[PDB]
């Protein structure tokens, strides 16, 4: 049972990566003004 | 504990992936002008 | 405005940090067992 | 071992925390100017 | 200058997800213990 939630940890931690890059997407539009 | 302190973990990942979409929101409104 | 809009951010990334501090002291309850 | 990898974990998110400190600093700077 | 702050924040994001992956190598030795 541990282990499974560790793997649902992960996938979060994931997640949180990929709204980053989004973010990083917006901060370059806001850069070219 | 060691289940009951990894679920609580859990929902602390789900509340910062929230407001990673929140602070998303205001970055699009910043763009738009 | 802009400046309406930055304070919000702002307020946003207070709360991760005081969201990751409670991550931080599930973690050395974690490592005790 | 599991301590160890308990331990980086938590040096990990006080580094994060570091990081979103200086974020709040960057957004100040932006609605000064 | 606020162009320089924005390439700041972008840069400050980067090492937040150099962190998350770095986090995420860490559970995956743990989810196989």
């Amino acid at each position: 049972t541990q282990e499974y939630l560790l793997k649902e940890l992960m996938k979060l931690l994931k997640e949180q990566i990929k709204l980053l890059k989004e973010q990083i997407k917006m901060l370059k539009e806001l850069e070219k003004q």
